[PDB]
């Protein structure tokens, strides 16, 4: 129950209103919703290259971060904040859009590659070439063709598809609450049975 590894939750993003509802900001959506439910307004802290907060959830202290960097420079923010607060890579969960899962699905994972995701790739680099941070993989689906991936992830999902996304965001937030109460195994056990329809 009370033991779980996460001290910092990061939602990857590109900055500003034109990118806010693009697929590549899916991780930020999770952080935004968790903050909203827990009555925290994020603070722009230039020292941390991002928007930051602190939540108390089942007596566990959870810091949150939405970088204001380019997506490919996300690691600057994550490292700056984690090094200041003495948070290890293994105590970070990074929420991000996942091409290899469909809209409406999300999964937790420890470690792994970047999958060609520019934010994950920088995060690995800037955390001392350490892959062993946790991930919240928010499915966004994948276009046919490799050459279309950048355009796809920088696009806005159409309405019905966005409903599936928003439903997975919602469950992901519920399951982050469960992570903080019941631990990772039970949180994962619930999240991995979810599929938005």
């Amino acid at each position: 129950m009370v033991s779980q590894p996460i001290k910092l939750l990061v939602g990857l993003a590109n900055p500003g209103p034109e990118y806010a509802k693009t697929r590549h900001n899916a991780g930020a959506w999770v952080v935004e919703e968790l903050a909203r439910i827990h009555n925290v307004t994020l603070k722009n802290e230039p020292k941390f290259f991002g928007l930051t907060g602190r939540l108390l959830i089942n007596s566990q202290e959870l810091r949150v971060l939405i970088p204001t960097t380019f997506m490919n420079l996300s690691g600057k923010a994550i490292a700056a904040l984690a090094n200041f607060y003495q948070i290890k890579p293994e105590e970070i969960m990074v929420a991000h859009d996942e091409l290899d899962l469909p809209p409406g699905v999300a999964k937790f994972k420890q470690g792994g590659g970047h999958g060609g995701h520019n934010g994950l790739k920088d995060t690995i680099s800037k955390l001392g070439n350490n892959k062993e941070f946790y991930r919240l993989r928010l499915g966004i689906g994948h276009p046919g063709h490799a050459d279309k991936v950048a355009g796809y992830v920088l696009g806005k999902a159409p309405a019905k598809e966005q409903e599936c996304l928003d439903a997975a965001v919602d469950e992901s937030v519920r399951c982050l609450e469960i992570l903080m109460k019941d631990g990772l195994t039970k949180a994962q056990n619930r999240l991995h049975t979810f599929k938005a329809e």
